[PDB]
Formats: C-alpha cells, structure tokens, sequence
C-alpha cells in the first residue's frame, strides 16, 4: 500500500534474459509450426477460431521494440503459442506434440532462469 513497498526484485537483466529464452525457442528443432503467424488466408478456421493468433516472430518484434511491461506479459504471449496450438490442432499430430514440446521446454527455462 501507500508508502509500504514489498523489497525491489531485480528486474533490470528481465529484457535480456526474456530474448534469450526466446532465441532458445527460435531454435528448437520443434518451433516451426511457431515462427511465424499462422497464414489466416491459408488456413481455414484460423481466423474465426483463434481469437489471439500468436507466434516467435511477432514476439519477437514486440519484445524488441517495448511492447512487453515485464516478463509475465512476455510468458503470457508465450503460453499463447502453444494454448492456440492445442485449441487448432489434436494431440496426436506432429504440430499438437511440438506444442507439448515447445510448452515443456518453455516453462523449464522460465522457472529455471525466475524461479
């Protein structure tokens, strides 16, 4: 409350920390189906069902350019990614199993980095 401040987490090392997780997604093997936005014009139903379509590259772009407030707006975008993942696609396909990849090695390097 006013004047009663919770002792100051670092937060100045957030920015950088946050584009290298990102780097590390970019990078695996199973981010394809991520790296850019889903074609709307491409794929049928994509449009209508995904409310928040969301992917590596357009993460990218806002990180880079001060579009996230801090790190929990970035891991929101993030888990964006793989909820529309599993909205659009089965489990048993390969772009639903690297979802669950991507998701698990994801919140690995966040706890792991934060946490």
């Amino acid at each position: 409350s006013m004047s009663v401040k919770k002792p100051k987490r670092d937060d100045s090392k957030d920015l950088a920390l946050c584009s290298m997780i990102l780097t590390e997604m970019e990078t695996h093997e199973d981010a394809w189906p991520f790296l850019l936005p889903v074609n709307l014009k491409l794929v049928p139903g994509y449009k209508k069902v995904i409310k928040k379509p969301m992917d590596f590259s357009t993460i990218r772009e806002k990180l880079s350019s001060g579009q996230y407030p801090n790190l929990e707006t970035f891991a929101l975008d993030v888990r964006l990614v793989f909820d529309n993942c599993e909205t659009f696609n089965e489990d048993d396909s390969d772009i639903g199993r690297a979802g669950h990849n991507m998701r698990k090695y994801f919140e690995k390097k966040w706890t792991d980095t934060f946490k």
